[PDB]
């Protein structure tokens, strides 16, 4: 017989034959006709006497199952066989995550339930066939599938003065202007995160300087009438007094009223210094709690670059106890006339601007003077010239040029994206020897994977159109081309043709791999492809964007989320291979591997023609004194590189 | 409408029903069907949270606080201690499924006025050089508001202090005010 | 040690305990031959025992309580982990679970 029964949590107990009854009852108990104890004894009597000395709960509930298979009453078996489960996976919860299997912080724990909840609802009931069957096999990438219900789009660039001018009012909240440093950069943060629940990207602040800029003479206004309520005087001409630059320095030498001015300019000074660690300290934060990105570096007045020292200083020195702030992405712009040479205006903030990103990695450096960036509208004296400068976004995108509309980069953004893979294409064709046929296969498989990508694309554009204003309260009442002219109930259809759509790559080595023995950066032939293949996408694009009446542009995508979801795949539909699908990596977009030792110049002399041909989106990423940014800036400047991120 | 909206309806929908057949007893279950009992935040199950919650904001003010890759330190003046309380209460929220409060409000930002009278004397001395060190603790029965027309010497280089540590409160009040009254778009609170 | 307060060993005490026979229970298991079913019956009814010991503790400290703080003078009043907070008529409820229970062998 049996004697000894271990428990779960490991007591000794005796075999008590008054268990493995009642347990039948109550699951014989619910199954319409209800049984007496003909057979509990006979299934008792038949488990006790074949076991082994001592058992297990989980044996013993094995056996229990086992006969009341074998039996005539197979309608208690299925009613145990679940309950059993659902007990299981009910005391698996107290240590695990099975909630997750089926399909830390709270606000995580429900967004990826609902993540998980959304995405195979679109993969099956939105989609067309043709489209989901190229995303089955693995053939293209959709960027935040789990958003496509909610018709959303992708980033923004505020015009942040259209808030501060006049006052914003977003449900039953309500905000005045601005008058003083204190209250403006507040304010950005407000409508910087306050639209990141209207969108699922990053956000961006483009003329950081401008904006701001009117908003350090109000405070040393404010300053001159306090330093004048008690001393009697009439500084009645200190309000519009030009000023060289906002610099401090200390008091004890002077008397009279060269005295109550320089104080003035401290106070003023100390202001507007606080305001900036704050504002930088609260993106920080929000974040562990949203992407953003401020763009600055080419105002010339004495308010910019006293903001430009300010928040130099404040990212130089840390945040909290020292620690390197993760956010916000802070960009530099550089351009031949402002700040580059040693007798341009801003030479000594470029030199501050290297002195910090050689320690706390920011800001990175954009080329306002490259061949594709440059306007036939910037004018040196206008008070408005930042309508016609460039401004990038920490996920790498671009939107600068337009077919129906001006070419500038303010209250414009993107509206989705996806990625193609390649690798897969090469290795596919990869089975015949002869060389030519390979590549005349991989171009003509090429241009059916870009159809259906540009058809999925459109179809996305489709969906998005035909959301209600109200849905957007502050992205299309205040921060969109067209607003102040929608009404709250009106369609957005008239305005969402101010965008872009972005056609991604990843991994272009491994693709070269499976065509030749050596990718772009080993052998003088390799590149001739690379380019081929490239321009061939951009040719498509041009076509595309001429047959859909929309703006199509090519991209080297960020990978954030899609890293290894295509080589894992792959090595299991087709197996190992060297070095094409051994390394769990897949290349980023067009870089030399980063498990091959080369130089800086080898590899931008490599990287620059791609530069030139993806408009939507590059980078140059390069892996380490001040004097060590200057070789990276130069090299931007020699060749046509757009954006750099050395660091 | 807005997209957070939508998400989270979706996150609750796919939630109950787990815990509905999962994790309680069947008497509990029967009861909750037949119109017996009503479970607040049953959506939150899995989510082992709590509701309200009482801060304690002297150890927020006096320290400061590291939450992930965020850090902040002492707050030393009044408008930089507003935002810590909100910041304080914004962040709790997130774990949590139930209301913020903040009891005796006075006493916990009593002690920064004080400061930011200090301070505005200290400004004083660079301009005017003297000595002005009896005020730092001199006893100030109400900080009243009157003006500053008929004085001379150093009983108006004080009058001014209490007239400008009176207004950097008022400011950051209302500041406190609005920003949480704009939590619409960017959580329950009480003070 | 404590699980409702701090490491202190100042106004605490034990408030009872029992021993428990051991020796009896490895005599009875002695028919047995297998050498390590033998040991096995020995768990098994030590388990119950023990259960059985601490449900008798439990029910000797429900007893306990219901005792009026002015039948102990000097220890309900003074010499105890908090009793300035009790009255003469008030059970010493709230207080008496600072204390530990004991289980022996031999
Ligand atoms: N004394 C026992 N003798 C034999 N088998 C037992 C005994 N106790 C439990 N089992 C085994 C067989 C029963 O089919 C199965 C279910 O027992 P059950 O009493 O529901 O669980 P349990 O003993 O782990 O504790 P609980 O009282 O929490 O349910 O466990
Ligand atoms: N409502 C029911 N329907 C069907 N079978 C049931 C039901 N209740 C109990 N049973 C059967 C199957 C269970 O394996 C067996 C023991 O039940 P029970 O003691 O509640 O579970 P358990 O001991 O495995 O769970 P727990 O994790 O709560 O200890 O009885
Ligand atoms: N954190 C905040 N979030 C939202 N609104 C804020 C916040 N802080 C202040 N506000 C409000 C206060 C005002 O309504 C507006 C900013 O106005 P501001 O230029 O600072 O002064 P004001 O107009 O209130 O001053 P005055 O008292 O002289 O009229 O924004
Ligand atoms: N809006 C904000 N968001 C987040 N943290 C903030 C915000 N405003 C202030 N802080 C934090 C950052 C500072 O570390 C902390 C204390 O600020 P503050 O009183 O200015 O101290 P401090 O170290 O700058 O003092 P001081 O320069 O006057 O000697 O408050
Ligand atoms: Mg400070
Ligand atoms: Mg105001």
């Amino acid at each position: 017989m049996i004697q000894t029964v271990v428990k779960r949590d490991g007591r000794i107990v005796g075999f008590n034959e008054q268990k493995i009854m009642a347990a039948i009852r109550k699951a014989m108990l619910h199954t319409d006709k209800g049984e007496d104890t003909t057979l509990i004894e006979q299934i008792t009597d038949h488990i006790s006497y074949r076991g082994k000395s001592q058992m297990s709960v989980e044996a013993i509930q094995d056996a229990i199952e086992m006969e009341l298979m074998k039996s005539a009453r197979k309608d208690v078996a299925q009613k145990y066989i679940a309950y059993r489960n659902q007990r299981n996976i009910a005391r698996k919860a107290k240590t695990r995550d099975v909630f997750m299997s089926i399909v830390d912080t709270p606000a995580g724990m429900m967004m990826k339930f609902a993540s998980e909840t959304t995405k195979p609802f679109v993969d099956d009931y939105l989609l067309s066939e043709d489209v989901r069957d190229a995303v089955m096999h693995n053939y293209i990438h959709i960027h935040d599938k789990d958003y496509y219900p909610t018709k959303s789009l992708t980033c923004v660039q505020h015009p942040l003065d259209v808030i501060l001018n006049h006052g914003f009012t977003a449900g039953h909240g309500s905000s005045r202007p601005a008058k003083r440093i204190e209250t403006a950069a507040v304010l950005a943060c407000i409508s910087l995160e306050t639209c990141q629940n209207e969108m699922h990207g990053g956000q961006a602040i483009p003329a950081f300087d401008f904006y701001l800029a009117p908003y350090v003479r109000m405070s040393y206004q404010e300053e001159v009438k306090n330093l004048e309520k008690l001393t009697g005087e009439d500084l009645s001409n200190l309000y519009d007094a030009p000023i060289d630059d906002y610099i401090e320095k200390p008091l004890d030498g002077l008397q009279g009223r060269e005295r109550l001015e320089q104080h003035a300019i401290n106070k003023t000074v100390n202001r507007v210094h606080q305001a900036m660690e704050a504002f930088i300290h609260n993106m920080n934060t929000i974040h562990s709690r949203v992407f953003s990105s401020i763009n600055y570096g080419t105002d010339t007045s004495a308010e910019g670059r006293c903001i430009m020292r300010e928040i130099l200083q404040s990212t130089y020195q840390g945040v909290g106890n020292g620690e390197t702030a993760i956010f916000p992405i802070q960009i530099w712009k550089k351009k031949r006339g402002v700040n580059y040479l040693p007798e341009d205006r801003n030479y000594d903030l470029y030199k501050l601007a290297c002195k910090v990103t050689a320690r706390r990695f920011f800001p990175n450096f954009l080329n306002l003077d490259a061949t594709f960036n440059q306007n036939e509208k910037w004018r040196a004296d206008d008070p408005e010239r930042y309508k016609w400068e460039i401004a990038t976004m920490g996920c790498r995108t671009r939107v600068f040029e337009d077919r129906w509309g001006e070419k500038t980069s303010i209250a414009r953004g993107n509206l989705s994206f996806s990625t193609i893979n390649i690798v897969k294409l090469a290795i596919e064709c990869m089975g015949i020897e002869n060389e030519k046929q390979r590549i005349d296969m991989f171009f003509a498989k090429l241009d059916n994977i870009l159809d259906i990508t540009a058809k999925q694309l459109d179809e996305r554009f489709q969906f998005q159109k035909t959301a209600m204003a109200k849905q957007f309260p502050l992205l299309m009442k205040y921060l969109w081309v067209g607003a102040e002219n929608l009404k709250p109930e009106e369609t957005i259809e008239s305005v969402i043709n101010h965008g872009t759509l972005g056609i991604g790559f990843i991994g272009l080595a491994e693709c070269l791999v499976a065509l030749i023995g050596k990718h772009h950066g080993e052998s003088e032939k390799a590149q001739e492809l690379g380019l081929k293949i490239i321009t061939y996408m951009r040719d498509r694009a041009n076509e595309f964007s001429e047959q859909y009446h929309h703006n199509y542009s090519i991209l080297a995508t960020p990978a954030e989320g899609l890293s290894g979801k295509f080589t894992k795949k792959d090595r299991k539909q087709f197996g190992v291979i060297p070095g094409v699908t051994d390394r769990d990596y897949y290349t980023n977009s067009n870089h030399v591997p980063v498990y091959y030792k080369c130089t800086a110049l080898k590899k931008a002399q490599i990287e620059a023609p791609y530069h030139d041909l993806t408009r939507g989106g590059h980078i140059f990423y390069v892996e380490i004194n001040p004097s060590v940014i200057e070789s990276v800036v130069d090299m931007m400047d020699k060749y046509n590189m757009g954006y750099g991120s050395v660091n």
